[PDB]
């Protein structure tokens, strides 16, 4: 069915996403250590990687919003509905989150050490209030494959 | 000289390699941070982010060994033959660190976790092997350009 | 998860091996009939070629364990454990490959001849061992899709 074909599109971005989640948690992680340990080549090498790899994120979200749409039009239920709003939720929260990535970068580019320091708090708090997202269509999608 | 331009392709594959091994050193740590915390499968995507850095890192060493080989060439002396040997030292161990992370990575693959500690923390320990000679390397060549 | 995506899963990833597979193959050949030439510089483009297939196969190999081991874990029967160790074993050929292929091409790249071809014709051995192990491993999972 295209219900069938978009669910696996769906858990095949997932899928990805979470690798890539995972990677950009390691260049956020590196990144600290750099800033902590006071060498700025390497913290801004590490920033540059994790917006690469938040770009990333912000793209496999647009596509969970359009394939859970599209999902909905095929085969309405409660779930896709579900999963939708939190889908739209993550992709408001990680393109936040990239904003504030990008007041980080440009905080170490000018040598802002307090601009830098807020923005990067910051945008490790997007990154846990993400994380519950993703958390929660994870969850609100595996119910959806087992319908 | 011909010399020159080598020596100039030999500092564009260093500072692209350099900027790998930051890569490969952020994936290490957030692999050691997974088997810390109990998350197999996280562990299990950085062992593979990690091995693709490490694969990308041995052809860097490798192309390195090459140039310096074509730079012997066109020297009628052994001025070259130092910046050689380093490199084919570096080569040696960045070899050396991929066997072990394959190793590792099966390991952990197989569910033995003693084989999978032994051999990720010997590959802890050719990194900074590794790091020493590349920084070596580094030095050496920065003496055979003229400024 | 769910028994059925792992072995599908299963099914592409050894399809995506085996072309890989077909190209490291004739990356190899190509590598050899470059040295009885002796077209040095040719050589070392196939060897890099190789190389990169080679990575991938590694790849493969550690997903196809992961997969299999996910089976057990979820159908606990001794044809879930036979599967697992044949992929355990095609695994470690792999690595042995890699190994070997690491030891051809810092020889190649070191002008130490003797070295290269000893370790080219390992590689070569091991492939076909490797093969034998990968058709193996199909007959397996045929009897384990049941159709
Ligand atoms: C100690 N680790 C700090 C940290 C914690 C969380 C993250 C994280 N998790 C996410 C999940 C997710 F679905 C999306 C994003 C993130 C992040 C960084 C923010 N950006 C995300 O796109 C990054 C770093
Ligand atoms: C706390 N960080 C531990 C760590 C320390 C060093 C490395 C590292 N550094 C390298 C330099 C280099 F030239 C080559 C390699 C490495 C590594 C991991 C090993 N492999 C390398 O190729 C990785 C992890
Ligand atoms: C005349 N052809 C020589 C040749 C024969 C076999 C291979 C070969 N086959 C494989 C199967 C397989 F499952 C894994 C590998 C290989 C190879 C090169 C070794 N490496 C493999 O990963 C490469 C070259």
């Amino acid at each position: 069915s295209d219900a069938q074909e978009i669910l696996s599109r769906l858990n095949s971005v997932l899928e990805a996403a979470w690798k890539t989640i995972l990677n950009l948690a390691s260049a956020t992680d590196a990144a600290e250590k750099a800033y902590k340990e006071g060498r700025e080549e390497d913290l801004a090498t590490y920033l540059d990687q994790a917006a690469s790899y938040q770009s990333q994120v912000d793209q496999y979200a647009v596509e969970t919003v359009r394939l859970l749409a599209e999902l909905k039009k095929v085969f309405p239920d409660e779930e896709a509905d579900r999963a939708l709003q939190i889908a739209e939720k993550l992709l408001k929260t990680v393109q936040e989150a990239s904003k504030t990535l990008d007041t980080a970068v440009a905080a170490a580019a000018n040598g802002d050490e307090e601009t830098f320091a807020k923005a990067f708090n910051q945008f490790v708090s997007l990154g846990n209030q993400a994380d519950t997202l993703f958390t929660q269509l994870q969850r609100t999608l595996t119910n959806l494959n087992k319908k």
